[PDB]
């Protein structure tokens, strides 16, 4: 955090050179009551390269490092030889390459390139305006209203509006006008391309979800499906969008490695698995094996989770919704279960057919565990394998 | 549905302020025979925030809530201090954030952003035209033909045409012209970017299908394949496009959860599975286990589904097409089977070689069931396992 | 193929109306020595709707069907009431919706939308030029050089160049100029958006392949891999691009259904499997089971396919390359094998260690068969299971 | 490498014709003191087609091959018949189709199309400027300042700026101006479309990684997860970006074929597997079977790899990080292990519970081997199966 203020100082110094140098190439009456900031700023640029080595594709800084300027501005070099004082303007490559990585994950990398392009376009419109003001016929004109017309012209040309009120006169103006018309078309094409690349990927999570629903609907209309069930599928996708933004559960935490996925499943199913009267007193490495084999399912409002009279093979842990427990005639309510609790646990040890009917109330988000998977990962731990038989 | 008319009323009130405020900052002769709508509208804006709390990133509404206006327009505040009456124009952020979610799934979210941008561009071209008309040299000119020229100018500049018939004169006009040339280039770049993002994803289902066929064709031309079979593959992809829009069956209903996928398979194979003389009288939880293990295949016209003399291991249920049953010499037709019926059922219980040849007639869309899968999910139900032996 | 010429005739008739109607709304001296084509063309439009029903979102054709025109042009209706003769111009929606599906898979659907947009832009620039020529001050001017200036103006405005040599004069011209400046910006944004969507997906097969190689290279440089092997991987990807255009073998023919995939594998491995002295005389349903379980691998030039002294478990069928067979010291060449033949077959029946070393010569493209897969699908056919034991 | 200089010579000759031919169609005073390069260049073009056949969609070269020119320029053919000397300009299709494949994998194919388009736009702006200079009213004007104004005009029109200082006068100028306004809008739309397609796919690896992290974060905020673990996941994704650029290990080397994947795994795990005292003296075909079944996992700093007292089933090989070995109380350090070494090896032969606790120090990048996979691929090699029992 103490080199960040130095990078900001370097950015300020090179932004100062980018504003000052083409403005003083036109006006010789400057630079003399402003030389001390030249001294401070060239000392800053020559002192940057030891801090560019220590505590920190190298030749832009090396070419901006030397005082190639101050020699033109003292010895009063003529026009086609003065322009090498533009070599300091190569410093912006170094500042660009530093700022494109010191904050390359705070913000969107498309927005960063767009802001950098807008910065370079204004900072280069200043230089083009200074060049246009340079190759004018000299006359008595204050240095505000001869710069303001040149900046008006180089904005009218670069933004391709082209009013045409003030135009080239001489051939040496017309060649400069042709080459910056090419630069204006290039910069404005780059701006439109960056805005197009910025607003194309602007909504991807919300457009991929919209494409998937349109896919499922246009498939199920071919199978001549009922409209009630199709409305229920559409409201399922509305719930799954407005809670977890479209993403499926088991495809998200497949990209985590094993210790992080174990830790996430441990933070989720912590209070849920220290309630059952079968895993009580069991070891830690048994919990960490059953906790990685839970599978998420989502029941809509009014779905039958368990019908009484079915065989029944799985046990359900509730994470988010609520659920209700009914009798075999679906008339007399036994109780109501909410998040943090479980049901259907009397199937891991036993083959018996279900004894109650469990209907959902709202959207549930409940995890389940099979019996085949339970007995498969129960085999290699013989102590719980003998513990469950006395309850069996 | 009674807050929707209130949101429409709020949108109308803030659209009214956006049209009125810069038009009355230029003309002082207004606001006096039009004050009662100011009263009604500021009461609407100050009454919106209790309904913005109850029955409904907060400070735009809070800053648009206070009557910062009417004070400028009564006490006749001068020009650089009057412009704070623009604070009411911050209300459009609230209306934007409400309308971007109350109908965010009726229409395409790209079209919504494009329409919002066109609305803001016209509604801001009005304000820019009022500013241009404000900083004109005053003269005797009716208030229609001095607004019409200003709106003509601010459309010629923002749409980057730039005729150049009426241009800046003073420096204080030229600075305003430079800054709205930048705004015009920005808004027109945003329009081109949104149109490009709208017509890029406009045909995805029809372009992905076209890419897949071009992939398969360019691969099979490398293997030096026959042209007849390649024409048959291309007409298969034409059928699969013009019926179910390219999408494969088993990748679509893999994104549904278990109860919805069960219900869809139940609505499809309802009349198909209550016909066989083996599952008759069998339980409900056996149908719901064989109905999730059917696999779709599609035979073209003239394909051999079953050849007589083969071993034969699977049973086929017809969903959409038609099919014909032939003898072992493929000369004497036995019968014809259409949708809703089945064939090949004498292989689940028996090891016997096929006794007839079944050729397709048109494209079939028929589901099949294996014998290994049948015996695998038949093991855990012993009652049907003993029921099938007496037919075996 | 006899309704195609009728659709071309309908397209010609409505293109004729689109060119003629705004040109005769300006000039009253027309329509009288050109009425017989009006008769023929309105008869064509009113006769299209029975052929639009028989042998073939309906109301554009129904509104273009009636002779709402000829009444204006005979009874000489004035200007704000004549414009309903534009109702015939609604026919272009029907021709658009017909042509967007009768050839929707000959060409790229992006190119079709771009060509349709260019057609509508020229065909609407004609109408806008007729409107501009209509609201001019009348004077003595030939009907060529008053149309040519109007078409020059409506191309200078719509393509956003905007010279500004001929400009609006009256307010009723300026309103028309503002509204078609908006239309010009809209049409030119649509053109840039369609060109951008056309050249973005223009090279996808050649850019996805380039991304995959850059991915593999940037991963393997992290593992600090040798440069020789990395050059060999890059030349492997060059071979796989310049033969089958990047696509992997087993992901392409996974999108075909079972009968087409069976037929493709049958056309490939036809002459290859009627050579081995183990499958000779075996049934057809054994070939059709081993021919679906072959797996493609690709060896580079100089790779060791089989080393003599290894255990050896698989048999290799050559499809495209060539290969050479060497002794155990890799010094004395036995023979050379080319496409259509096989090697390594003495491992399906036997457990014996390999007896020769087989090096590749060029890139091979050879299919292999395992021994576990062979014995797994060999179990259910007992006759070949007893046939192979006497060779075992 | 000796046909590359010939392709460069052909490109130079046709670039010479593209610059010269429309410049000499305007000026008749040329071609006479410059005929020897016509002789050399037409001989080059007619000699290209035998080298286009030997050592190397054909008719552009065949139509550019004949000397259709020199006849116009000698016999002084008039204006509407001279223009067939433009047939030589069809050579650029051949040079385009050669250069689009001789370096089609050095650089990005989007940048190549953009550079080709800029080349054709300048090279066609020259021809359009020559045409504009051709249909001018003739007067006394030097051939520099009558070409410079025409090139200024055809750049002002094609880049859609449109100053409007010099405009059409005659109708035959205005038709030419309309048709090249259409060409200017087309070329500038193509430039904006190619820049948009170039900067849209410019950062894909860095944007896909950013989308995946935003996906995981927005999912885990729904599950109400702890902020400490969420910060640990975000720093895991920062490590995985700044080392191997986001790409997962086992999805990258799944696209290599079997011999290259074997060779890569051999170059990685070479010094790692010749250290264990169990595989010492074992055969080569056992190493090449255990080296393909290693699975990469990544532990963060401070994770528990092995807890002392657990059952323990796997052996870990370290590739990149460092790790520390602690006692059962996590207080007394035993030793420290770095890359190239391994731990946990006393579990392949034995069922015993772990005896030490191994915590990570930094990010590890370590490969592991299971015991089920080890015994599964250990079964088919009986010699090592009996070798491990005496250590068991």
């Amino acid at each position: 955090t103490y080199t960040l203020v130095w990078k900001v100082w370097i950015l300020a110094v090179t932004l100062y050179y980018a504003i000052r140098i083409p403005l003083t190439l036109v006006f010789p009456s400057l630079f003399s009551p402003l030389l001390p900031l030249d001294i401070l700023a060239s000392l800053a640029l020559i002192a940057d390269i030891p801090l560019d080595l220590a505590f920190e594709s190298r030749l832009p800084d090396l070419l901006a490092a030397l005082p190639l300027d101050l020699l033109v501005f003292a010895l009063h070099l003529p026009s086609p030889l003065s322009l090498l004082s533009l070599v300091r303007l190569l410093k912006l490559i170094s500042v660009q390459r530093s700022a494109t990585r010191i904050l390359s994950y705070r913000i969107n990398p498309a927005l960063l390139r767009l802001l950098s392009l807008v910065g370079f376009i204004l900072l280069a419109a200043h230089g083009i305006a200074c060049g246009w003001m340079s190759l004018q016929p000299p006359s008595e004109n204050p240095a505000g209203t001869r710069y303001l017309s040149a900046f008006y012209w180089t904005i009218t040309t670069l933004t391709t509006i082209g009013y045409g009120d003030i135009t080239p006169s001489t051939p040496t103006q017309t060649v400069y006008t042709i080459v910056i018309e090419l630069l204006g078309a290039a910069m404005y094409g780059l701006v439109i391309g960056n805005i197009a690349s910025l607003v194309s990927k602007l909504d991807a999570a919300k457009l991929l979800h919209r494409e998937r629903v349109e896919r499922v609907t246009a498939f199920l209309s071919y199978k001549r499906i009922s409209p009630e069930l199709q409305r229920r599928i559409i409201e399922y996708f509305d719930y799954l969008w407005e809670t977890r933004r479209g993403y499926e559960e088991r495809e998200v935490l497949k990209e985590l490695p094993h210790p992080l996925r174990l830790a996430v499943a441990m933070e989720i199913h912590g209070d849920v698995i220290e309630k059952v009267p079968l895993f009580k007193g069991a070891g830690e490495e048994f919990i960490r094996d059953i906790i990685l084999h839970l599978e998420p399912v989502i029941y809509g409002p009014g779905e039958y989770i368990i019908r009484a009279g079915e065989m029944g093979s799985d046990v359900y842990f509730i994470n988010r919704g609520s659920v209700e427990v009914l009798s075999a005639d679906e008339k007399t309510r036994y109780a109501i279960l909410s998040e943090g609790q479980f049901f259907g646990e009397m199937a891991l040890i036993l083959r018996a057919p279900r004894t109650a009917t469990v209907r959902a109330r709202a959207f549930c988000d409940l995890y389940r565990l099979d019996k085949e998977t339970f007995d498969r990962i129960l085999s290699r731990y013989p102590e719980i394998a003998a513990q469950i038989q006395e309850l069996a």
